[PDB]
DNA sequence: CTGGGGTCCT
DNA sequence: AGGACCC
């Protein structure tokens, strides 16, 4: 029943890709910018006070010498992401992606086969690779300790393969479920790894200072729980199941309370190929239907390239907008003939479709403006 | 001065 | 179609 899970999280991912592209920025403090957001920075810049998701005014005010590179085109980051995932898939085929830079791998079967090859004189020689969370003592006679140590070794081999084959560094966490692996992977950063033995689970879980630090408890749930007087992990652990179900529904309640105990039975799922391909473009102002139409042509060209490279075809298209004060969208199926002709002028029909979808949302006869235009291709087969 | 992506559930 | 969550 007991699993060995690894979580891998790349060091300052976008920035790391930019530093590999141009080594002139290797030792300069570097931030990757998307409009007015420094979505990440390398660690040199973190030493001078730059933080992830700072806006660029605060970034340059805390660090006026910060070199900034534009990261609004995700192409290189995306390619690198899938190179990491495929490398990990070589170890065990079932790899779950989370964002562009995190991967879960279930090492249970691998650990088992490694232990079955070992002979009883060297079950005593098993050693950890990397950090043991909270300096907990290893008990070599504890089978769970043994298999988590093997997991730490596989994790080290994974990170070394990532470095030697792709030039990327990152952190790994080995634990008995996805939640604990992801929580322990960030304990020693950057480019380090930690293993969590079971006796320390509670310690790990109570090291958190607010519930929103738990993956699965987002902005809305956190705000609700705060309204309920729940602020610590122990608050949520000890809170009434009934009341919590009443305000969050049965699903959210049971899941996040189990999570607050460090319990997580969810399996590592094979991510495989993406379920969708989208591109966004935000701006201060779009009020011309001709302008929006040009934006939409542009997003669509790149999207066509990408979907054609995949080698499977989308069967639904969606357009998304944002009005100046949430988001709104309209989708529709992609006609069969246009679908058959992907990768012929697919562009003009797709444009007409997307523009009709556009006018369904926005009244051209009245005046408007828009702050975000996005196109998504989903329902791939 | 709040990007640009993704997942699954309702 | 929207909402919640993840990075
Ligand atoms: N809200 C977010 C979060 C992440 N990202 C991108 C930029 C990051 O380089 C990348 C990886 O996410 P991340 O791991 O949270 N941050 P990053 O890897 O840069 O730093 P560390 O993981 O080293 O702390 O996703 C984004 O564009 N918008
Ligand atoms: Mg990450
Ligand atoms: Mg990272
Ligand atoms: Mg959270």
């Amino acid at each position: 029943s007991s699993r060995v899970i690894v979580h891998v999280d790349l060091d300052c991912f976008y920035a790391q890709v930019e530093m590999i592209s141009n080594p002139e920025l290797k030792d300069k403090p570097l931030g990757v910018q998307q409009k007015y957001l420094v979505v990440t920075c390398n660690y040199e810049a973190r030493k001078l006070g730059v933080k992830k998701l700072m806006n660029v005014r605060d970034a340059k005010e805390k660090c006026p010498q910060l070199v900034l590179v534009n990261g609004e085109d995700l192409t290189r980051y995306r390619e690198m992401s899938y190179k990491v995932t495929e490398l990990l898939e070589e170890f065990s085929p079932v790899v779950e992606r989370l964002g562009f830079d995190e991967n879960f791998v279930d090492l249970t079967e691998m650990v088992e086969k490694r232990l079955q090859q070992l002979q009883s004189d060297e079950l005593s020689a098993v050693t950890v690779s990397g950090h043991v969370y909270n300096n907990q003592s290893i008990n070599l006679l504890d089978v769970l300790h043994i298999r988590l140590l093997v997991g730490s070794q596989i994790a080290a081999e994974m990170r070394e393969a990532m470095y030697n084959q792709l030039g990327l560094t990152g952190c790994a966490g080995v634990a008995s479920n996805k939640l604990l692996a992801k929580l322990v992977s960030g304990v020693f950063k950057p480019n380090q790894q930690t293993v969590l033995l079971p006796e320390s689970c509670q310690h790990l879980i109570h090291s958190l200072n607010h519930i929103k630090e738990i993956p699965g408890i987002g902005y809305k749930t956190a705000k609700c729980l705060e309204a309920l007087g729940i602020n610590s992990v122990r608050d949520l652990q000890t809170f009434s199941p009934k009341i919590l179900e009443k305000e969050l529904g049965i699903s959210v309640a049971q899941r996040i309370q189990k999570l607050s105990f460090g319990e997580d039975n969810s399996p590592v799922i094979l991510s495989g190929p993406p379920q969708s391909f989208s591109e966004e473009d935000s701006f201060k102002k779009c009020s011309s239907e001709v302008e929006a139409k040009n934006k939409i042509e542009e997003l669509l060209a790149s999207l066509l390239n990408r979907v054609c490279q995949d080698g499977r075809k989308p069967h639904t298209v969606r357009l998304i907008i944002r009005r100046y004060s949430g988001r709104e969208s309209r989708q529709c199926p992609i006609p069969s003939h246009v679908i058959q002709k992907l990768g012929y002028d697919v562009m003009t029909p797709m444009v007409d479709i997307l523009m009709k979808l556009f006018r369904n949302m926005v009244n051209v006869k009245m005046p408007f403006h828009l702050t975000l235009l996005s196109v998504c291709f989903c329902n791939l087969k």
